[PDB]
């Protein structure tokens, strides 16, 4: 594959699962550590190729600026209407949302949780 070793190929990126316990600011800045971003999910295929390699609750790259702002990937992108049915419910002030088993999840970004990180391929 063309994924380094600790990450798997899929679509045109490589996918890191880490299992270090952190906030969601710290997991940014843990991917920033590999030259990589927090996961973005952009379909219905992503969704279960990501639900069949881990198990585990995973911070994904979703997350507001502020409460009750609309919600955006890494890249900047605000998440599509098609991945709104993958958005599960929460509360206004919870600003940045972890994955597991098929679902996004809000929750308060200081809640610590285990990550992942995308690389494009090459």
């Amino acid at each position: 594959s063309p994924c380094d070793t600790n990450w798997r190929y899929y679509g045109d990126s490589c996918y890191g699962f880490f299992r270090h316990n952190l906030t969601w600011e710290e997991s940014k800045q843990y991917c920033t550590d590999m030259n990589a971003t927090l996961l973005k999910i952009d379909n219905r295929n992503i969704v279960e190729y990501i639900k069949a390699r881990t198990h585990l609750i995973r911070w994904v790259g979703l997350s507001r600026q502020k409460s009750n702002e609309v919600w955006k990937w890494e890249d900047g992108s605000v998440i599509s209407e098609n991945m709104f049915e993958f958005l599960e419910d929460g509360k206004g002030n919870m600003n940045c949302a972890y994955f597991h088993n098929g679902k996004m999840h809000p929750t308060f970004c200081e809640n610590k949780h285990y990550l992942m990180c995308e690389r494009k391929a090459g």
